[PDB]
């Protein structure tokens, strides 16, 4: 039997609930999610600058495929499933820079990198050897808002239709997008289902419990979580210790989030790669401007890694183990109050309705 | 197709063979005997002397079940699943002394050491928001024998019905139970079915050849294994004369009185899944700071004694999914019921029959 | 459904692509294969080195089977599976010289090297008990080639008739076979399918690419891989500044005759799941004391050679699942047959097609 939800679900977010424990927990929830949701909308994987010159590569996993993408010697950029047409090693590891043509590691195939089959060895003495479907098997790529985006259906359109307005208001909250680089790369396979960890993020409510160092940095009444097009925007003023320095969180379906902290100078990046129902890789890119950091930001780099980063991720893993409880009643209350101040959960309600419309 | 067997399975110990190997390593038996036995027993989780004090609490994890038992303010000993109402954050960790309310670590709802919702944050500006119905999940929770047991059905009775008159037998070997102190606590998540451990307590046919340490003591003719009420009880006398006490209660917790019967050890068995089962191995002294004696005793429980029962039972686990193995074990039961008769997992399993009907 | 191939599946080598990908993923092939391959086929596990004197035995682990292969009293060579009968604790562990009897480690049951059961603690006083039938159960084991090959089909006939004439050619590979003493022994658990180590192992075609150091000697001009009834030779010379000979032998042992022909390494593959094999790497020489060119050699075989084919079988294992692997991978056959012909993967896997009718 499979688990559906109402198309109302947290339609009214000033009355509303987090899904049956069951959409936390169900391998047969998240294959559905894998398919209908991670197969078929623009995965953010990346920041430009990573893919910013001819033959720049850098490879993903993300719902067990691994994906290279690559920037052409034609400087198109390109998407390939990360696997020989001969008989499936994968191709390339890691970052860098492509030689001209990638050579498979296990018997020396050689591909353009548009994919196409350069030299397949001793070809010419095999019957029948089909050149044309020997190729490198792609998926769609999109440069936008600064970052790259892949899409694993083929007739995916562009990520403007799917998160429509975002790639200019983030634009509007850091101007130096196109000059970021990444500075640290925090990797971790989390114990928690996707939509456990944008919950998390979607609210502030636990931001006075579970983040003293993020909490004085934040106004409560000066603090507003705004729903959009599939995206939303969290925007407040700090003042930790510009007359007025802002900050900005953005969410984007289905889970990557974008942060402009005070300054507005640097951007930190979450990036949900779903495993399984209850595993969620995740990158937590810092970018900075220059490449060569002053030790004030490798302070705060190690602040995040050390200190602010594990506190969400405590939140998250006791929470997927808390919702497997027979204790549990089956769904937690979305604590929104009607004025959406800084502590309104009613951010939540919005993602979740979303995800909804995937389970009719 | 469910497994299952005869109601009449082990009744007569003198014939008598070990289930079929599939109840010890099939997982849909495992759910089974979750739900029917482990959800629906009592439990035992501690000796009452952690629980003592009002605000001190302890945590265990049961077949998938992070609880929390607390004595509260009022003295009123109550157990409650670890999670909190609001978004299914856990709410206590480890061991101690709570505070005078419990403070969820995620969004800072309070509850009052009875479960109640004191406050949550921001409530009174959230519409039609339920005052209970948001307070903490209870499950049933006795002191009994000088332990506690928790209970997950709450349609349970109580201990007694359970295991008549196994109080009463272990104060006589017994007398200083409420005096008891955790002296030291051995954790092993063991790769044996639940059975397949309680099986191994049930007899001491394999003393002599697997436990070569623990035979300058024990007397091998005046041993007696006797079956009572979904208990049991081997007693015997002690090489010199002291006698000694093991107590198997239905489902898988053991105490031992040994020779002296001033301290205890006790077997909690917290099943996981089919083929595991974490393990407290509790020593408990009368007194609180530990003689020299008293940890080298400790030190050969944990280095010497328990290695010896954890390596059979991992190795039987293994063993009983070969081909190899017919599928089920004759019990060594013998007519005069001496020192090495197998019998007791007969009654063992005659009991554990009952839920595969 | 359950996943079928056609007869002709890889019958003519030209014109051949590999299994759809899911022959070397579904747990569901793997448990058929398990059951009609690999308990029915002979599995080599050793050199008879290891067990050429009475009491001699070794352990073996292979499709979730715990083998013990053992030389009885009287020189005779028996198998038996790794489990006592009364209650299914492990019999013997690791490699070494038994004793007069078996003595099981949980009751101290003791049998004789031929499995009889000798004396069973207490089963005078134990009513009906059995002793014809409470017997280390047996499995066929025979030696050949100078190697050691079990069967858990007890109807089944002999290793000749599995691998028509490859004893014959292999002694005239290696004509110091008996000789041979295990020198060296890499145990790891791979996470691919036996079939894929299997598909790596029967082509050169990856060894100018995979192999630097290994480029030198794999001569495509002077390098031949012809098939024969159930196993394949792939035969070259070797370039210095000499013969070798690599057999693989259905369904999975690779025999290396390298140049010399004085030593032999030799590829046990033994499967657990779908994805994942373990796999013994036997180095054998004719000296018990190695020097120190022969262990410098072991040490390349250690850490330059083996972790190449390694990560090839891994990476495949990974790839092969990708949604942008098309089903099958074409087998690049030439017309000539070099050496850098894949056919010895057609021949391979026409012949696992056999059992996926
Ligand atoms: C170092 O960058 C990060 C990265 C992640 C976050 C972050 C972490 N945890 C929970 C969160 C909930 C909501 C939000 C949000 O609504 N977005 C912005 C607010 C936080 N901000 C401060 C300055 N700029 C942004 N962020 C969260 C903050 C800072
Ligand atoms: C001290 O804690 C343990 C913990 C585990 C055991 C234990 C382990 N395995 C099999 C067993 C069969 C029978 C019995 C028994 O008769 N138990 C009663 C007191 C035995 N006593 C004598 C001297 N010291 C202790 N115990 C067994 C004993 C003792
Ligand atoms: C020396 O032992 C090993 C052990 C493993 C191999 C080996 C490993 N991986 C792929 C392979 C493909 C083909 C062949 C072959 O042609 N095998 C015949 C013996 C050729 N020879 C070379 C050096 N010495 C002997 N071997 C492969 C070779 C040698
Ligand atoms: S896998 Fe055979 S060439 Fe890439
Ligand atoms: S989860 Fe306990 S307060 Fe939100
Ligand atoms: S288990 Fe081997 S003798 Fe009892
Ligand atoms: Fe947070
Ligand atoms: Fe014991
Ligand atoms: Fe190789």
């Amino acid at each position: 039997a499979v688990e559906k939800l109402p198309e109302d679900f947290c339609a009214n977010p000033d009355v509303a609930w987090t899904f049956p424990k069951v959409f936390y927990t169900s391998s047969q929830v998240f294959e559905h999610e894998k398919e209908a949701i991670f197969a078929k909308s623009w995965i953010c994987v990346a920041h430009g600058s990573e893919l910013a010159q001819p033959n720049d590569y850098i490879t993903r996993k993300v719902i067990g495929e691994n994906i290279v993408i690559i920037r052409g010697k034609d400087s198109v950029l390109r998407a390939f499933y990360n696997v020989c047409p001969h008989r499936g090693h994968e191709l390339l590891s890691g970052s860098g820079k492509a030689k001209n043509v990638i050579t498979c590691p296990y018997h020396a195939w050689t591909f353009k990198l548009d994919g196409s089959l350069a030299l397949a060895r001793n070809c010419d003495h095999v019957e029948s050897f089909d050149k044309e479907n020997s190729s490198m098997v792609p998926l769609k790529v999109e440069e936008y808002a600064g970052f790259v985006f892949i899409n694993m259906d083929e007739n995916a359109t562009c990520v403007e239709d799917q998160l429509p307005g975002f790639a200019e208001r983030l634009n509007q909250a850091c101007g130096v997008i196109k000059d970021l680089k990444l500075a640290a790369r925090f990797v971790t396979e989390t114990p928690a289902n996707w939509k456990v960890i944008v919950d998390n993020y979607m609210e502030c409510y636990h931001c006075g419990p579970a983040h003293p160092g993020f909490a004085d940095s934040v106004q409560v009444d000066k603090y507003w979580h705004t729903t959009h097009q599939n995206w939303t925007l969290q925007y407040g003023f700090a003042r930790s210790s510009v007359t007025d320095p802002e900050f900005h969180g953005f969410w984007t379906w289905p889970c990557t989030m974008f942060n402009v902290p005070p300054g507005s100078n640097f951007m930190t990046v979450i990036y949900e790669f779903p495993v399984d129902a209850e595993t969620t890789l995740q990158h937590y890119d810092i970018y900075f401007t220059n490449e060569e950091l002053t030790q004030d930001q490798k302070d705060l780099i190690e602040w995040y890694r050390n200190v602010f980063r594990p506190e969400d991720l405590n939140l998250v893993e006791s929470v997927q183990r808390g919702l497997k409880s027979r204790g549990y009643r089956g769904q937690g209350r979305i604590m929104t109050d009607k004025q959406r101040s800084g502590i309104s959960e009613h951010g939540i309600a919005y993602f979740q309705h979303l995800v909804a419309q995937y389970h009719q």
